[PDB]
């Protein structure tokens, strides 16, 4: 499922597939923009399945919900909805469209990649583990980034040799979608990214 939206600060696309002959996405995004802020937000629920998909669509919802708040808060009430859940691994992002900043935090290995026209890159450790619902340490990561950056949220179901030179090399979200189309063929696993080319 590919889907496209873009408004004067940001293009973004957003790729979803289900794991092979599974009915549901193990996996979630949430997605919104408006002229000032961006909110979104991916997980992989552990495993996959109805339950894998029960723990990211309650994450997704919560992001929804809480958009107002800051990342950290956010995440947090995720760890909490995942108590007696199978738990997720997850990223969430905030852009601030008039700073042109943004406040990242994430748990478990969901993979943000930011790219700067500049070289520069943003390419942050993911922290160890799942949101489960035990205490948790949350990270933020907040900065700037330059006008025309590229980046990519994903689930571990793409893996993919060299992601950044993709994110290097392709020109919009579409051009970067169609070089990635051939790690998302086998159906090993859900499979979810969100790319963004920012203003
Ligand atoms: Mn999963
Ligand atoms: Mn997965």
């Amino acid at each position: 499922m590919i889907q496209v939206e873009e408004n004067e600060h940001i293009q973004t696309l957003v790729y979803q597939l289900n794991k092979e002959g599974k009915s549901i996405c193990g996996d979630s995004f949430f997605m919104k923009a408006d002229d000032k802020e961006l909110i979104c937000a991916v997980a992989d629920g552990l495993g996959s399945g109805s339950l894998a998909n029960e723990s990211s669509a309650a994450i997704k919802d919560l992001v929804e919900n809480y958009a107002s708040e800051d990342v950290e808060s956010i995440i947090e009430r995720c760890n909490q909805a995942m108590k007696n859940k199978r738990g997720a691994t997850a990223s969430i992002l905030k852009i601030n469209f008039e700073q042109r900043q943004f406040t990242y935090c994430s748990v478990g290995n969901v993979r943000f990649i930011l790219h700067s026209p500049s070289g520069e890159s943003f390419y942050p450790l993911p922290i160890s583990g799942y949101l489960s619902g035990k205490p948790q340490k949350y990270k933020t990561h907040t900065a700037t980034y330059e006008k025309g950056s590229k980046f990519i949220i994903h689930t571990d179901g793409l893996n993919v040799p060299d992601i950044r030179s993709h994110l290097k090399k392709g020109q919009s979200v579409e051009e970067i979608s169609n070089s990635l189309k051939m790690y998302t063929t086998s159906r090993k696993d859900d499979l979810t990214y969100i790319l963004g080319q920012l203003s």
